[PDB]
């Protein structure tokens, strides 16, 4: 089943991406197919799955930038039917903003049906053009129909997930304790990770014995990541990825405090140093302690 | 021996601090008695003593705001030398700025001697007057004149006395993990504590599931903490004091995080609360882990 999450929505015929049309938040904003740039965050195409209870394989659809819901208008089963972003919320009992999200027979994509309707989000035409129509439309669950599959790109971490990044790493010091904050997390690009950290102040910051010293940089680039969060995305209930570490060299004889990302992948953690900008690897201590 | 630490400097025979004029970083910029005002940051009054390896009981002493040093002028050993902030160096050779520092014959103020000249501290004439003349003077170890005479009231803590602190709070889980980030940490009246939280923008955070939540107001508090440290004192080699706890319920199916600080006395914490300003004995959790 689909796991609760954050989801880039791609159609599996042409590289064309679920986006809610210029952000929008008001009611019948229309979803349209868009082109996207890989590696980026692809501020209209960010989707928050979030599973219904008791209902199998079942969701809301939230844009993560505005707050509003995948909606088919007035619940109708005709082909055609609009497809827009719509006030709601993460477990309404409304069929218009509930989507049953399955595999395709390819395996791989999904399908995205109407609770209420029982059609199925389509690209018409399979129109790879910014700003093709998406609509709900009449179909089966085993066909082939490229215009209605969709291949859900995660974006985000689960906290288990991160945890398992973090402890396969080669750099994790025998005491090592994590502390968990939140429950899912958007991975973010490091070009992103980057702009907050440039936009923050902290490239001009000077290090300072005990009053501005590698804690407090650390400390102040995950402040500024969840600020950033709250100020960029107007959905709920997922936390931006920016941990903070402490550790110690192999001597025993030296410790630092620095950040830690998580790959493309979400498989393995990179360290970040947060007086200079750079990811490294191996960051010359090993971490006995994290926060996240 | 007197701690390593930051000083209020307290005249023992009238209420005058030593006071770096205006705050000045200009050398040659008075040192004077000024009067205070208690459980307030006295801004131009601060004074961090940073012990000198192998030279017993004696001290470079850095106005905290300014970081320029407690200087006596061309080391003169006459009567009536000009005791002045100067440019330094905590562990500086230069004996203008190197001070044996104490206790009196009545046990519990201090004597300020100057380690080139034998000379002492001085308010001119025990005056009382906001701005009176403080100089090098002759004097001796053992007498009783109040002009001479100085009480050094402690106004940060130790690491270890930190620690000490959360000890004996009564509300500490079983499994709590402690992690020390500096080594000297300036108290705030809660006062100023206050002025940071409203100054930093949280008082108008609105709470959201995972991306504003408990743990978000909670690091956002401590990292405004750490860049009022940085941009209000030009003195190194001093933090100052604001912790994240992370706590359970007693029932254990609830957590939240928040902050602490340190009573007056420093030797208790008192929570707070990021979310709405607030101060508490108990805040309703039992602290599983805490960074300060
Ligand atoms: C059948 C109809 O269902 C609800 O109205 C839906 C709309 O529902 C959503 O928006 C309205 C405001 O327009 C409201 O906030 C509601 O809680 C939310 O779920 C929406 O799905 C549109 C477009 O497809 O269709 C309906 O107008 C409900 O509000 C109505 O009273 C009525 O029961
Ligand atoms: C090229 C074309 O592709 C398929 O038709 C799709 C449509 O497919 C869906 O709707 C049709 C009815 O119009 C039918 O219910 C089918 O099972 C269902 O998948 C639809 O995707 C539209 C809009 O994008 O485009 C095409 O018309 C195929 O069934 C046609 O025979 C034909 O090969
Ligand atoms: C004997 C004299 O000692 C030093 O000069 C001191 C001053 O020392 C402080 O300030 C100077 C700049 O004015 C410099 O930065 C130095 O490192 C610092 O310790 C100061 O104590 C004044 C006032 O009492 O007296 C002397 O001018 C040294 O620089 C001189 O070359 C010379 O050795
Ligand atoms: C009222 C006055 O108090 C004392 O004299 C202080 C001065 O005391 C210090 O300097 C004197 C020499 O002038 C002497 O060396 C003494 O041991 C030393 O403490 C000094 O504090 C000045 C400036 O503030 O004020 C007074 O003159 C006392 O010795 C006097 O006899 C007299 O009672
Ligand atoms: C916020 C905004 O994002 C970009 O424009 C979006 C646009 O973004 C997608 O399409 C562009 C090309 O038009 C690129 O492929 C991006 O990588 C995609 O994410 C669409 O979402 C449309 C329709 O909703 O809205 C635009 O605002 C970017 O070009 C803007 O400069 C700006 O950063
Ligand atoms: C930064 C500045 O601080 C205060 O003025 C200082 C002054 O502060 C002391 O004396 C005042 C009365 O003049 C109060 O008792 C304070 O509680 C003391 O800390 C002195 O340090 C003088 C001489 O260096 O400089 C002034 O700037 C305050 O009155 C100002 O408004 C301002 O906040
Ligand atoms: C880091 C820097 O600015 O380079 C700065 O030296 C610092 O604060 N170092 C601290 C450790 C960090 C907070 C992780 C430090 O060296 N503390 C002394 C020992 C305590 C940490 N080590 C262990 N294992 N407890
Ligand atoms: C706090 C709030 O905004 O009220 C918010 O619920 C929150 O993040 N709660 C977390 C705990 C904090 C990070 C301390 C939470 O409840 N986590 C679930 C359990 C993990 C924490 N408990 C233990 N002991 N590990
Ligand atoms: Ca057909
Ligand atoms: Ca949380
Ligand atoms: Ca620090
Ligand atoms: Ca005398
Ligand atoms: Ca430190
Ligand atoms: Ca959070
Ligand atoms: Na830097
Ligand atoms: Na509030």
């Amino acid at each position: 089943s689909l796991r609760r999450g954050i989801y880039h929505i791609e159609n599996a015929g042409v590289p064309s991406a679920i986006d809610l049309k210029d952000g929008s938040s008001s009611d019948g904003t229309p979803i349209v197919g868009w082109q996207f740039t890989p590696d980026t965050i692809n501020w209209h195409q960010l989707w928050l799955a979030e599973p219904i209870p008791n209902v199998a394989d079942t969701f809301t659809l939230a844009n993560l930038f505005s707050g509003t819901y995948m909606d088919l208008y007035n619940g109708s089963s005709e082909a055609g039917t609009a497809v827009n972003g719509w006030q709601g919320t993460a477990f309404t009992t409304n069929p218009h903003q509930l989507w049953t999200i399955k595999k395709s027979s390819d395996g791989t994509s999904y399908k995205i049906q109407n609770y209420g309707s029982k059609t199925f989000v389509d690209l018409v035409n399979g129109d790879s053009s910014d700003g093709a129509k998406i609509a709900g439309w009449t179909g089966t669950w085993d066909e082939g129909n490229p215009h209605q599959k969709w291949y859900f790109n995660r974006m985000s971490v689960s906290s288990a997930e991160a945890q398992a990044a973090i402890a396969r790493n080669p750099h994790i010091h025998g005491t090592y304790r994590g502390y968990i904050l939140d429950g899912e997390y958007l991975v973010l690009p490091n070009a992103t990770f980057t702009q907050i950290w440039k936009d923050s102040g902290l490239p001009g910051s000077k290090w300072r014995e005990q009053i501005y010293d590698c804690d407090d940089f650390a400390i102040a680039m995950k402040a500024a990541v969840g600020k950033w969060g709250a100020d960029s995305w107007k959905a709920n209930g997922f936390a931006i990825f920016c941990g903070v570490m402490l550790g110690v060299n192999k001597a025993g004889d030296a410790a630092h405090a620095y950040n830690f990302t998580l790959t493309k992948d979400h498989a393995d953690i990179v360290f970040f140093e947060p007086q200079n900008g750079g990811y490294l690897n191996d960051i010359g201590y090993d971490s006995y302690m994290a926060f996240y």
